[PDB]
């Protein structure tokens, strides 16, 4: 209905995951920021939809599943029904966005958030239209097995600031990271 956005936390070597989990120790305010951005709707009586791939879903502790206050959609071609806790299942990202325009959800969803994995990001990314990427830069290297695709600076502009997103360097468990927002329209 509203805006299509991606949200990712990536290490300096572009890593987003390792053996089913994050490559760094848990960062509690990085998690807090993920939840405040995905859960806040810009219009009353609306909710945000969060789209993820099957291993992203299973990477979330079972006790926080489904993500609360959000419409949880799982992307999968192998699954027959949404996994336990999930609200929706689609076989592709267009089917997922085609569903948004179904009276079902059409008067219900403000913003649409893509939360992972790389294949989903790679795809939302080349998709046409207005897109924003919310990138948390974890400023160090971490052994990964899964990476974020390359941001094309000829298409995405790094914004100088964005309301509700801290512009300075954060630090936790001794890891420094900073929050960035990029925008596209093509
Ligand atoms: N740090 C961060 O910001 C993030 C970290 N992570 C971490 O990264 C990893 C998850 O990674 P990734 O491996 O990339 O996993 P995904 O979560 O993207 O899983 C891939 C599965 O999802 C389904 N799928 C994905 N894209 C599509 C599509 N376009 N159409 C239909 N089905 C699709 C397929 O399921 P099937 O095989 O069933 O068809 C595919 O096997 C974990 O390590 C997780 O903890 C994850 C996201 C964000
Ligand atoms: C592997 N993922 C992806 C993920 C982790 O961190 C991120 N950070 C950003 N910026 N982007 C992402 N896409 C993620 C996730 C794992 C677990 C939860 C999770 O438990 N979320 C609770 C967190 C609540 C809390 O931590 O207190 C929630 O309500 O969102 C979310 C995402």
């Amino acid at each position: 209905v509203g805006s299509l956005n991606c949200i990712v936390a990536v290490s300096q070597n572009m890593g987003i995951g390792k053996n089913g989990d994050l490559p760094w120790p848990p960062l509690r305010n990085e998690f807090r920021y993920f939840q405040r951005m995905t859960t806040t709707s810009s219009v009353e009586g609306k909710q945000n939809l969060v789209i993820m791939g099957k291993k992203t879903w299973f990477s979330i502790p079972e006790k926080n599943r489904p993500l609360k206050g959000r419409i949880n959609l799982v992307l999968s071609r192998e699954l027959k029904e949404p996994p336990q806790g999930a609200h929706f299942l689609s076989r592709s990202l267009d089917d997922a966005l085609k569903l948004t325009e179904q009276p079902e959800l059409a008067n219900k969803v403000d913003m649409v958030w893509i939360v992972g994995g790389s294949s989903v990001y790679k795809e939302a990314m080349n998709h046409p239209g207005h897109l924003k990427l919310f990138v948390t830069r974890i400023m160090q290297d971490f052994e990964s097995d899964t990476f974020f695709p390359e941001i094309d600076l000829e298409k995405y502009k790094l914004l100088p600031e964005y309301p509700g997103v801290l512009s300075d360097v954060q630090e936790e468990k001794g890891i420094k990271y900073k929050f960035e927002v990029y925008e596209k329209n093509d």
